[PDB]
C-alpha cells in the first residue's frame, strides 16, 4: 500500500514473478495430490531382471487382481519414480516462500520497518505540503499551513539525526539481494540438472515377486510431460527472477548507495545549502529516485536551512501582526513611542510597516539583516542595538545616515559593534556599554568618530581606564560626555581640557575620590554630577565660581562628611543634589546660595535643619528623607515655593500648622516618622491631594471627616 | 479505481474480452485436469498398422485387464493425442495472462505509473476546482483564490515535469504493437491447429509386449467440447484483434504527441491556451477520448489570460481599503495622493476609496482602467507612468467631467495612450518620455487639434523643433514649459502667432542667444532662463520692449558682467543669479528697488556692489563661498534682509546693524570663518536656530541662554 513508493521496477517484477511461480506451485500441488498415479504393467518374459520384449492378436493375461495392480503402482511410485517428479511442486512452493520472505523481510523486521514507515510518512506528507510548491515556485500564509510546515521541518530535522547514523536498511537490502541471487543460482543448478528425470516411461524393479508374481514392471507416469512443461516454465521464471536480481545487485554495487548528492537539486533550485545525505537515508532516497525523482525533488526543500530561514521570517511576519504591535507600542522617559523586540528571530515586516515609531529596540535579535524597508520608519530616530549585530545594505544605510540621530549600542564584543555606525551623518547621541580595553583595538575601532561631526552625547559605560584621544578630537563638537567605569579610576591627567564644548560631565561610578583640575578648567559645564565618585572632601568648589554656566552640582553618593563654608562662593547653584551621603550637617553658609531651587539631602546624617533655609525663597523640593531631624523649623515654612516635601522616614515629632501657608505643595511624603497627628491646615493647601499626601491610613483618618471628604473630592473628580 | 478516466472504450472492451478468455481458460483447465480421458479399444483386425474395421451378436472378447486398458489409455493419450487437444486451455490461459500483462504494464511500471497518478490527481483537482466554472462563465473567496493560484503553480510544475518526454506514449504504443502481434500469432496457430481436436483418434504406440495389440482406436470425450471452446476462443481473439487494430489506427491517424486546444480556445473566452506536446498531449487525447469536458475545463489552467484574471481578482481581495488608506499620503498641495508602485494590475479597491486625489500608477502594465473610478470623488490627478492605458467609455464620460490634470510618461508610441485626446476638458497635460522618435516627426500629436480647453502644457520630451500642431493648438494655451535636457531647440521664431501665453520657461537649452519672437508677446509674467549660460546680456536692453515680465530667473549661468539696463525695470522682483562666474558687476544693475528674492551663492565677487544698498524690498541674498570678508554699510542701508546664504565663507566682522535684523528668516552660515559670535542671539523669540543656522563652531562658545533660544527654535 504505502510502500509502493519504496518498490522499484525490479521489486514489482520479482513480486509478480513470485505470484506466477506460486500459482505454478499450487497447480502442481493440486495435480500431484489428486491425479498423480503410476500405471504399471508387468513384463511377462524377463532375462536377468530385464524385460525380454519377446490368428488375430489376443490380450496378455497377467492373472493380477485390481488390488495387486494398485500395490504394484504404490511400490514403484514410492521406490523407482524419481524424487524430483514427486516433490517438484513442493520444492517450487518452498522456493517461492523463501523468495517472498526475502523480498518482504525488511517490511516486517521492526528495526527497519519503523524507519521505513517514518520515511514514507514524512516524505508523502512532505510531498503534498504546500510549502514545497511555494518554495519550488521561487506574503501571507495560513496559520494551520504555517504550523504544519514548521512541524514537518522539525520532523525532518529529527529524522535526519535518527536515520543517517545507521545503515541497517541498506545492509538488510544487500543481504536480501545476495540471498536471493544465491538461491536463484542453487535453483537453476539443481532444477536444470534433475529436470531430465521426469520421464513418461519408467522401468521399476522392486522385488515383490512373493506378493504379485512378477519382478519388473514397465510403469507409466501420466503427469510427466505436464510436469516437464511446468518445470520448464518454472526454470524460465527463475531465470527471469535471477536476471532481475543480478541487475539489482549490479545497481547496488556500481553506485555507492551510502551517499546521496543533491547537486542536481541545489543547482536547478535557488536553495544551494541542501547537504549531501549518507547511509540509510541516502539509500531510501535512491530508492525513491528509482520510483520517481520528483518526490525527492520536493523532499530536498525541507533539508535546506535557507528554506528554514525563509519560513521562519514568513511565520514571524504572521505571528507578530501590525495590530498586536500597535498595542506593543509603549513610551519611554523621553515620552517617545517605542517597541521592545525581545527574543525575536528577526525584525517582522509588520514592525517596519509602522510609521509613527520613534525608538526601535533591537535587543538580542540574532544577527538580523536590516532590509531597506526601514525607510518606511520615517520617524525613526532612536535605535538601541542591545547585543544585536545589525547587517545593513546601501539604501537602508542612506536612510539611517539621513534620518537617524541617536544610537545606544550595547555590546560584549568588538565584532558586535557594527562598522557602519561610524558612517552616520546626523548621529548626535551615542551610548556604549561593554568593556573596551583590548589588544590592538584600544581606541582604534572608534577612529571613525571623526567622520561623525554632529555627535553631542557620548556615554561610555566601557570600564575604560583613560579617555581616548579620538574622543578628545570629537570633543570640539561634543557637548555631553558621561563616563561609567564601575569603580575603576580613570586616568585623567587633565586630558579633558580639549573638550571646551563639554556641557554635562557626568562621571558615573568613576571612583575618582578627587576632583581633577580639568573639571573646572573648561568653562562650559552647567551640570556636573559626580555620581559615586567617592570624594571624601569636597574642596575644589572654590574654582567652580568661574563656571558661570554651572547651575547643577550634584554631589551625591560620596563620603563627604562635612560641608566647608567655602561653597557660599557658588551663588549660581540651583539643583544641588547632595543626597545619600554622610553629611553631619548642612551649615548656614550653605544657604548663602539663594538661587538654590532644587535641594536634595536624602539619606544623610544631618543633626537638624537650620533656620537660614528661610533665605532659599526659590526652593521647590527639599528632600531630607531618612535623615535625623527632630523638629521642623518654622523658617522652613517661611518659604512659600515648596512643592515636593520628601519628609518621610524621619524623627519629626510633629508637623507644624504653618504648612497651611504652603500653596505650591502638590505632594509631601509624610509616611513613617514620629508624626503624632496631621494638622487640619494641610487641608488649606489647594494643590495637595491624596496621591500627593502619602501617609499612613490611621494618621490620615485622624483628620476631621469633612476635610477628608474635600480632599477625596478634589482627588477623584 | 481512479484510472477509469484513462481507459477508453477499446481498453474496457479488451479488459472484458480478457475476462471472458480467462473464464474459458479456467473452465477448460478444470475440464482437462479432471475429466479429460481417452477411451481406447484395441483393433482386433490389424492390417498393416491400420484398423481393418471388419446367430445373435456377441461382444468381442479382448482378454485385457482394466489396468491394461488404463495403460493403453495413458500411452495413446501421451503419444498420439495432439498437443493442441491436451494444452489448449493452458495456452489460452498463457495468452490471456500475456494480454493482461500488456494491458496493465502501463500502470505497473513505476515511472509511467507515477506520471499517470500525478496527471490523474492534477486533472481531478482542476475538475473539482471552482474557478474553472468561473473560467467557463467569463465572487471568489480568499481561500478559493489561494487554492486556485496554488493549483495554477501545480499545473505549471506538472507540465514542466511531464512535457519533457513521451515515456507514457511510447509505452502505450509498444503495448499496442505487442498485443496486435500476439493476436496475429494466436490467430494463425490456433486456426491452423484447431482441426486436430478430433473425437476418434487412431493410435499405434507399439505396446504389443505389454498388451498384445498394436493399433487401437480411441475416443476423446471432451474433444468436441474443446472444439466448441476453441472456435469460441478464436472468435474472442478475432474481436480482441479488431479492437486492438482500431487502436493502432487511432494511434497512427494523427500525431498523439501534439494536442491542439483550437476548439477550446475558440469557444471559451481564453484564446491564448498553448498547444501541449509529448506525454501531456497523449494523456489529454486519452482524456478527450473518455470525455471532452475534462480537457475543455482543464484548458483554463493552461491559459495565461486566466492566470492574469485570477491575479487581478486576488489583488482585488488582497488590497483591502484599510491597507490602501495606510498608503495614502499628502502631496505639496495638501492633496491626497496614492502611489501605486509596481502593481501587476489596478485594484478596484483603489477606485473604491473616494478620498483619493492624485492617482500615481507607475510602470503598471496591462492597464484597463475600470469605470468604478467614477465612484471615486476627489480624482483630479492621474499620473500615468510607462503605462499602456485602455479606459472604458463610461469611464471616458466620467473623466471628461471630473479629471482636471494628467501626467503621461512613456517610451515612444508603445506606452502613449489613445483615450487622452478624447478627454477635452482637462487643464494639465504633462508628457514625459522620448517623443523625438524615428519616422514619426510630430505626426502622433496631430490629433491634439480638437483640444480647445488645454491651457497648461509642459513639454519635456527632447523635442528637436517646435511642432506646427502645437502652434495650431496653443491659441487657447496659458502655461507652457520647455525642457530639452541637453538639446539645442530650433525655435525659428514661430511664437509671433500665439499671443495669449502668460508663463514661458526655458531650462538648460544651451542657447546663449535669446530669441526675438518673445517681444511680440505682451503677456509673459514669469520667464525662467535657468542654466542658459549668458555672458553679456545685451538682451535686457531689448527686454525693455517687454513690459510684463515680473520675475527674471537667470540662475546657474556664467554671467561675466550683467549689463546695466536691467536697472530700469522696477517691476522686477526676483534676481536668481547663484553659482555664477561673476568677477565684477557694476552698480546701475541695482536701480530697481523692489526685488525680494536674490541668490548669489558660490561666486568670485570681492565686494557686493554699493547700489544694492538702493534695494529696500529684499527677502533673500547669498554670499556663499567667495572672497567677501565683511558686510558693507551699503547693505546696511537696506532694511529688509530676511534670508541669506553666507555659509562656508570668509565673513569676519559682524556689526550690530545686521544682527539687529529680527525678521532674519533663513541665513546659511555653517562653515563661515567668523571670529566670535555675539550675545545678541539670546532673548528674542523670533530669530533662532531653525531660522538662522549660524556657525556651530562658535555656537559652542555662545552663552547657554543663546543656546536656549536656538534649541527653542528646534523645539518651537
Ligand atoms: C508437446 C507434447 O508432446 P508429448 O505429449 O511428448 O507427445 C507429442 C503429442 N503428439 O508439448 C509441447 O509442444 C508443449 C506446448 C504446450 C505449451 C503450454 C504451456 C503450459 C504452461 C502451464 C502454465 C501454468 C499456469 C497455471
Amino acid at each position: 500500500p504505502a510502500y509502493r513508493i519504496l518498490k522499484p521496477w525490479w521489486d514489482v517484477f520479482t513480486d509478480y514473478i513470485s505470484i506466477v511461480m506460486l500459482m505454478i506451485a499450487v497447480f502442481g500441488g493440486t495435480l500431484q495430490v489428486d491425479q498423480d498415479k503410476m500405471i504399471c504393467l508387468p513384463c511377462k518374459w524377463v532375462t536377468k531382471d530385464s524385460c525380454n520384449d519377446s490368428t488375430g492378436p489376443t490380450g496378455i493375461k497377467y492373472d493380477l487382481d485390481r488390488h495387486q495392480y494398485n500395490y504394484v503402482d504404490a511400490v514403484c511410485y514410492e521406490n523407482r519414480l524419481h524424487w524430483f517428479a514427486k516433490y517438484f511442486p513442493y520444492l517450487v512452493l518452498l522456493h517461492t516462500l523463501i523468495f517472498l520472505a526475502c523480498s518482504n523481510f525488511w517490511f516486517k523486521f521492526p528495526r527497519t520497518s519503523s524507519k521505513l514507515e517514518h520515511f514514507v510518512s514524512i516524505l508523502l506528507k512532505c510531498f503534498d505540503s504546500p510549502w514545497t510548491t511555494r518554495a519550488l515556485s521561487e506574503g501571507v500564509l495560513d496559520k494551520k499551513e504555517g504550523e504544519q510546515a514548521k512541524a514537518l521541518f522539525e520532523k525532518v530535522k529529527k529524522f535526519r539525526t535518527h536515520v543517517e547514523e545507521g545503515d541497517i536498511v541498506y545492509r538488510l537490502y544487500m543481504r536480501q539481494t545476495i540471498i536471493k541471487v544465491i538461491k536463484f543460482a542453487l535453483i537453476i543448478c539443481y532444477t536444470v540438472y534433475y529436470v531430465h528425470n521426469i520421464k513418461f516411461d519408467v522401468d521399476c524393479t522392486v522385488d515383490i515377486e512373493s506378493l504379485t508374481g512378477y519382478r519388473t514392471y514397465r510403469c507409466a507416469h501420466p503427469l510427466a510431460t505436464l510436469f516437464k512443461i511446468l518445470a520448464s516454465f518454472y526454470i524460465s521464471l527463475v531465470i527471469f527472477y535471477g536476471l532481475i536480481c543480478m541487475y539489482t545487485l549490479w545497481w547496488m554495487l556500481r553506485r555507492s548507495l551510502k551517499k546521496y548528492s543533491f547537486e542536481s537539486i541545489r543547482e536547478e533550485s535557488s536553495y544551494s545549502d541542501i547537504p549531501d545525505v549518507k547511509n540509510d537515508f541516502a539509500f531510501m532516497l535512491h530508492l525513491i529516485d528509482q520510483y520517481d525523482p520528483l518526490y525527492s525533488k520536493r523532499f530536498a526543500v525541507f533539508l535546506s536551512e535557507v528554506s528554514e530561514n525563509k519560513l521562519r521570517q514568513l511565520n514571524l511576519n504572521n505571528e507578530w501582526t501590525l495590530d498586536k504591535l500597535r498595542q506593543r507600542l509603549t513610551k519611554n522617559a523621553q515620552d517617545k513611542l517605542e517597541l521592545h523586540l525581545f527574543m525575536l528571530s528577526g525584525i517582522p515586516d509588520t514592525v517596519f510597516d509602522l510609521v509613527e515609531l520613534e525608538v526601535l529596540k533591537l535587543e538580542l535579535i540574532p544577527d538580523v539583516t536590516i532590509p531597506p524597508s526601514i525607510a518606511q520608519l520615517t520617524g525613526l530616530k532612536e535605535l538601541w542595538l542591545y547585543h544585536t549585530a545589525a547587517k545593513i545594505e546601501a539604501p537602508a544605510l542612506a536612510f539611517l545616515r539621513e534620518n537617524l540621530r541617536a544610537l545606544h549600542i550595547k555590546f560584549t564584543d568588538i565584532k558586535e559593534i557594527p562598522l557602519w555606525i561610524y558612517s552616520l551623518k546626523t548621529l548626535e547621541e551615542l551610548h556604549l556599554t561593554g568593556n573596551l580595553s583590548a589588544e590592538n583595538n584600544r581606541y582604534i575601532v572608534i577612529d571613525g568618530l571623526r567622520e561623525l561631526k554632529r555627535l553631542k552625547v557620548l556615554r561610555l559605560k566601557s570600564n575604560l581606564s583613560k579617555l581616548p584621544q579620538v574622543v578628545t578630537d570629537v570633543g570640539v563638537h561634543l557637548q555631553k560626555l558621561s563616563i561609567n567605569n564601575e569603580g575603576t579610576k580613570l586616568i585623567v591627567l587633565n586630558s579633558l581640557k580639549k573638550m571646551v564644548n563639554l556641557t554635562e560631565l557626568e562621571l558615573i561610578r568613576c571612583d575618582l575620590e578627587r576632583i581633577p583640575h580639568s573639571i573646572f578648567s573648561l568653562h562650559n559645564l552647567q551640570e556636573i554630577d559626580l555620581k559615586d565618585n567617592n570624594l571624601k572632601t569636597i574642596e575644589e568648589i572654590i574654582s567652580f565660581q568661574h563656571l558661570h554656566r554651572l547651575t547643577c552640582l550634584k554631589l551625591w553618593y560620596n563620603h563627604i562628611a562635612y560641608i566647608p563654608i567655602q561653597i557660599g562662593n557658588l551663588t549660581n547653584l540651583e539643583r544641588l543634589y547632595l543626597n545619600r551621603n554622610k553629611i553631619e550637617k548642612i551649615p548656614t553658609q550653605l544657604f548663602y546660595c539663594r538661587k538654590l531651587r532644587y535641594l536634595d539631602l536624602s539619606h544623610n546624617n544631618l543633626t537638624f535643619l537650620p533656620a537660614d533655609i528661610g533665605l532659599l525663597q526659590n526652593l521647590q523640593n527639599l528632600a531630607v528623607t531618612a535623615n535625623r531631624i527632630e523638629a521642623l523649623p518654622p523658617e522652613l515654612f517661611q518659604c512659600r515655593k515648596l512643592r515636593a516635601l520628601h519628609l518621610g522616614n524621619n524623627v519629626l515629632q510633629s508637623l507644624p500648622s504653618r504648612v497651611g501657608e504652603l500653596t505650591n505643595l502638590t505632594q509631601i511624603e509624610l509616611r513613617g516618622n514620629r508624626l503624632e497627628c496631621l494638622p487640619v491646615e494641610l487641608g488649606e493647601c489647594p494643590l495637595l491631594k491624596r496621591s500627593g499626601l502619602v501617609v499612613e491610613e490611621d494618621l490620615f483618618s485622624t483628620l476631621p471627616p469633612e476635610v477628608k471628604e474635600r480632599l477625596w473630592r478634589a482627588d477623584k473628580e
